[PDB]
């Protein structure tokens, strides 16, 4: 159980980091490929530690994974299919905001201070802005930092509890 | 818990079917996107039903997901990076065969007949050959069938037990 | 409840009689629309006369209505979308056959001679063949006969049970 | 029985989502096809949740379905048959308005506030206007949006009761 | 302490992975850098698993590390300093062979079979030949393969004991 | 155990003395190689004189060795790979600073005057600055002084504890 999970995590990290160095000065899709494997890594970490938290955080990670796959698929579309995929991505973005609000409410019910709540909201929105900047800048030295800061953000949680 | 999982499954199925009907006569990368979407769906289905089986089958599904992401990343590479990604994909393939052998041994220890063991081996290898054919044929009517037969294969399991 | 249902039935028969001899020169699309309205009549007939049989028979009527709507969307759709549409239409037809087999099994469990069961099977397949030849015979008089035969078949299957 | 209904609802969802993106820059007929399968979705949701409510609300769903099929038939017609269809569609609209006000009065008898009644009336009329503008605006974007908004409108009902 | 060692091992893996694919069509110096990083991986693994085995095995790892660093220094040199470095590297090779045969004799004293002894000797010499051919074959493919094969060879040790 | 360790130490000192005055004209790469070998000596010194301090001090020595190897791979690497290499080098330097802070905290807990702690901090930063200026001063005589100062600093930190 534990050994298999660590082996899978090693594979995930290896594949991710290789994808990060693959195709220097590559396209914008590389950032999405790296972010998707970061999401897989985070899902594996939530599976390994605090297995009881697989519902909120695992759902959040898998939802972000689906959103990234949708973005990869609709990136190159140049028609009504692009608009329809945009509308599906909007639905996914509203529902991930809803799940984040639900998780935030559970954390507040646990008894966290309002300052921690605001810090978590600012951290998540800063991570989203950071990923947007990573998409705009096809550079790999910044994609590595974005992905590792996302990993740190999703690792600080599940350790707070 | 259950409602959130069904909502996530609905999103996953919606995103998968849209991606399948996106970009008629599209590239070969579409098949990989649809297959990855189904791997997320199958992860969700194993999560919903028989939660105790999330270790072998969930690990198998997440491993196939990483393999597909690696294939998407290395598809366009035309250098030593392509060969290195091929060597990483070979490692992933050997380890997926190892995990399948482990799962097959657990099933045999449960007390299944040798005919069922051979049927499962043939079903999995037929699914792999199907996916190869789906990659070769960029056609969507066949990607639908290949991915749905993969879904049926991974749904028959976790119902046998 | 009875008054509303009878009003809907009268409205359905009026609409269907209007639509059958509506254009006098339209193609198979008019045949499909008339067949869909006939399926709606059938569903109303089960809901009013017998009831409590919505799942076995009304479910089949609504399934055939979905199949007819998908067929309507499938016509004059030259291109690769027609292929995936054919795949989904085949899936729906397989579901129709499966339900029919389930209802046959229920009828056999209730107790019926094999000759009479074969009579129902032959009647259903003959109705399907009539509909198929009606799609190629757009004289707006054979459609009426096919729809009347469908009504009579469903009335008989409702009254014999 | 319930599982059959769920499988039928899944097939209906697949059919609707395919029809929505069958072809791009499609006519209003595609909008009507998508709306008809949404009405089928509504009927299967009502049957799945509470089978006692299919008298007023199932009748309403079948009535809108029947009206949409009339509209589909009318699009092709251009002669005196078009005028007769317009008159008959006006009769159908009067009957649907009668059923809607009957259901509204039943809801008020249940003890609903006047503000809630006005909100429901406004939501229904806004949904109708949205469907009309989606018929005017021949896009797969607005069509899908109006379909899910109709789904949410029918989700506000069948839940409050 | 143990967590610090694990974090150091993770950083070492990141560093090695990166160096392996720093640039494409790189010289033998990149192969030596990757091999040095693998030797550091070996030392971390030995320290993490059992700290009592760092006398023979840790010395062996440090000795191969030191030898690799000599080779890296020697590649640039071409004069009499190259000859002196060749002599000093020959001394290092004699000393590493002496440690290896000392460890082999200790293993035999533990009660290992002659066949296992010959197999271990052959595996070590095959790994050395593979490293030599990877030096000859300046590719990031074979380099990574030889590095993981050396990792597996050192995994056969530290596990049997 | 002592004999092998002393033999390795003699080999290390001979290797390093050879490598410092090896080329007489080589650039900063020779400085980096000598510093790496000088660090290997340090690790051997920790393993032989005091022992039981491998995690605090030997871990720092091996971490600095990884940093030096990454720096060696970083040189003459013009391009975008140098940027991700800088990112990883910054991560390793941050880990070095963190370990140093942890060891400082351990030393303070053991009990030491703030002036002497500041003396160690100033000595370490002065050694880092000496190494930095040595990379830019490739006269092959300043490297010897920097390495001797590093050896003396580690001797003092080992003997004072």
């Amino acid at each position: 159980s534990i050994g298999l999970a660590l082996l899978l995590l090693l594979l995930a990290l290896l594949f991710w980091l290789y994808i990060v160095m693959s195709n220097w000065t590559g396209g914008a899709l590389l950032v999405l490929y790296s972010f998707a494997l970061m999401l897989i890594i985070i899902i594996l970490i939530i599976f390994i530690f605090r297995r009881d938290l697989l519902c909120p955080l695992g759902g959040l990670g898998l939802l972000l994974l689906m959103i990234t796959l949708l973005l990869i698929a609709l990136w190159n579309l140049h028609g009504q299919a692009l608009y329809l995929g945009i509308v599906l991505f909007i639905f996914g973005c509203l529902l991930v905001l809803g799940l984040w609000i639900y998780f935030l409410e559970i954390l507040w019910r646990l008894g966290a201070t309002i300052w921690q709540l605001l810090a978590f909201i600012l951290a998540f929105f800063l991570a989203i802005i950071l990923l947007i900047i990573a998409l705009y800048l096809q550079q790999n030295w910044w994609t590595l930092l974005v992905d590792l800061l996302w990993l740190l953000l999703f690792m600080a949680i599940l350790i707070w509890m």
